[PDB]
């Protein structure tokens, strides 16, 4: 608990440049005696990481500040702000005294039914089916499915499931389930979903039609080393990532793609192999 | 106490989302003694009724009838969003009340590796309303520049700073990862309220792409919770550009199944963008004459 108060001290010193005793009392429900104890024990242990400005009556970081308790990370903080903007993280867990002005891109899909999600979660947990009326892109029909995982593509949640009427694994968009009922026992093993369990590396590069000035900017945004960034992804998610990034669209102007997927052919081939390998495992299990 | 009410929402959350509650769940999650647990289970049954039963086999309490949360505002959207916060590491596992996590995954965030010192100087410039001179690789050239940050914006993939461009005499977005050198500047004479593209919110009128079949259109209407065949979403004009590009609503030759959506008022949004940009520049000039 006290170490958390020292990371807080250092968080205030690093990102906000100043610390009051009242910051600790208000954020951690500690007494002013305890606050004086923590600053002293902190000063004893971090040395001249902290200084007292008698003018502002605040504690300030020294020029030599080396965090000793706090692992400083911009990506963790920026990620933490997003959790606040979506309401997933309450304001009390964000240590800013003053929040920076900010916004994010609205999430469009929402309004998931709790009972739908409850029944889906029960089926996953119990390794059971559910009967669903599912609106696909090709038809509405009643189907029995056995959920095994949840996947978020960046916009929508889908359930990864055994399709009981097809003896294969497929994705079902949660918002496209229009009626849901508890089902029966499905005989399947999730280890047979080779498209789910296989991880592949995406080979992302600047779009070959970019100029050096364009290519240098793209390399910096996506932290490329040696002109590329490798990203491991499940084959099931690689599809969503490829389509979402329009890496399937070959005729796009260079400035909109920014990226190319150098190994897109192997990924497409691997998806086809995963579906075929899955079928072989399914049949071999059903025959045992 | 409000302390206890948090324990009753927890009871109801476990009964609802997991279908079972152990005695150890209250003791482990809230560090309470077995006597206190007996009080809480008793007062819950007294307030929620005997809508619950104890299974000696699983060592769990299970609901008997149909769950009627009285303390917990059940929300799937809150939970799934909370799961997203876990997958990104912004929320620790200890704050998620699942005993066993469902199997899950998400699309990787590619941008990362922001310099912490860069963000510190950016955050300081925003807070003190000062400029910083920055070396920025834009899409058109790399150059050293003075910028006066006023807000941060996340487009869905990358973080950018919305800033006064002290030289271009306009407000613009700067990709955080494209700032390669940064130094503290002075106080800049600018008003964040002059960035009418930041301050203007517009409603996007999103509809299914008209080339979808009815069956395709019905699925798209369901995925994006359209009402009356449309979806309205409020967005800043500055952010509307990124939203349009992210959703490919600018690309007319895309197959309907890849677009899924169309933006019915795209011309008006484009009009609204141009008027705000021109008016912002005019407002800038009235200050520049002072």
């Amino acid at each position: 608990m006290q170490n958390r108060r020292f990371e807080f001290i250092e968080w205030k010193l690093f990102w906000e440049g100043a610390l009051n005793r009242s910051d600790l009392e208000e954020t951690f429900e500690i007494s002013t005696p305890q606050t004086s104890i923590d600053l002293r024990r902190y000063r004893e242990l971090a040395g001249d990481n902290i200084e007292y400005d008698a003018t502002d009556k605040t504690f300030k970081p020294t020029k030599g500040m080396k965090p000793s308790f706090l692992k400083v990370s911009a990506d963790r903080l920026l990620l933490q702000l997003r959790a606040l903007l979506t309401g997933a993280l309450p304001r009390k867990e964000i240590w800013f005294r003053e929040m920076p002005p900010m916004d994010m891109a609205p999430d469009i899909v929402r309004n998931v039914d709790p009972e739908c999600l409850r029944l889906v979660l029960e089926a996953i947990r119990l390794k059971r089916s559910v009967e669903v009326r599912y609106q696909s892109l090709t038809n509405s029909r009643v189907r029995e499915i056995a959920p095994h995982a949840l996947a978020f593509d960046g916009y929508r949640w889908h359930v990864r499931a055994w399709a009981c009427d097809r003896d294969d694994f497929r994705d079902f968009v949660l918002t496209r389930i229009d009626d849901i009922k508890p089902g029966s026992l499905a005989n399947y093993d999730p280890e047979d979903d080779v498209e789910w369990t296989t991880v592949v590396t995406l080979d992302l590069r600047p779009h070959p039609g970019l100029t050096e000035e364009q290519a240098l900017a793209i390399q910096r945004d996506y932290s490329m080393s040696d002109g590329m960034r490798k990203i491991d992804v499940r084959l099931s998610m690689a599809y969503y990532f490829i389509m979402r990034m329009n890496l399937d669209l070959e005729d796009l102007p260079p400035a909109r793609a920014q990226l190319s997927l150098h190994n897109i052919s192997d990924i497409r081939k691997s998806i086809s192999e995963a579906k075929s390998e899955s079928k072989r495992r399914i049949i071999a299990r059903q025959n045992k």
